[PDB]
């Protein structure tokens, strides 16, 4: 499976920029985004059951983001709104067939990512 | 030293599709980012399409994703961008770029530049 990520770039602080992941190559499984800020570790941001319902976002984004797919279409969307300086960030799209293994990331496939950088 | 030699692009009536191509030849490296920015009239470059070369994952602008493929063949250091339902404002000087690091890849000015293809788009 091979993924395919779009979006992402400058932003002022409080703007919006919206990204979207599509994989390509199980009917349902998780998808969405990590993030890694310079310095720190990589980190869950949102998640979405393709083929599901069930969503996750970590608590530093909720409210402020919001995660959506077109199963048809195997794609998920991080609409990415009141944006901070502490989101600048590489964003990784990245699936896993279960939702539990996701949340870990060790057993993801990971896309190379987008810049994020919030001004 | 890298060069990157560029091919396709030209002219095209609104809703019609070009092919662009890029092959890098010289110092490689086992991975590397690979694909194109364009200069749309009046703005400055700008990322379109970038592929891992070597590898698999692919990024798009928001504005192309769906109507432009990019893909590779990894052996002869080559990439393509297949640009389907072209619009007026895809109109651009298209330039080949290259990266070793993908993320770096995305601000440009670090990176290796081809010439650049022209791309117009008629009504």
């Amino acid at each position: 499976v091979k993924l395919e990520e779009s979006g992402g770039g400058s932003v002022q602080a409080g703007g919006s920029l919206r990204l979207s992941c599509a994989a390509s190559g199980y009917s349902t499984y998780a998808m969405g985004w990590f993030r890694q800020v310079p310095g720190k570790e990589r980190e869950g941001v949102a998640r979405i059951n393709v083929g599901g319902s069930s969503t996750w976002y970590a608590d530093s984004v909720r409210d402020r983001f919001t995660i959506s797919q077109d199963n048809a279409k195997n794609t998920v969307y991080l609409q990415m709104n009141s944006l901070k300086l502490e989101d600048t960030a590489i964003y990784y799209c990245t699936l896993h067939r279960f939702a539990n293994t996701w949340s870990l990331g060790t057993l993801n496939v990971w896309g190379q990512g987008t810049q994020v950088t919030v001004s």
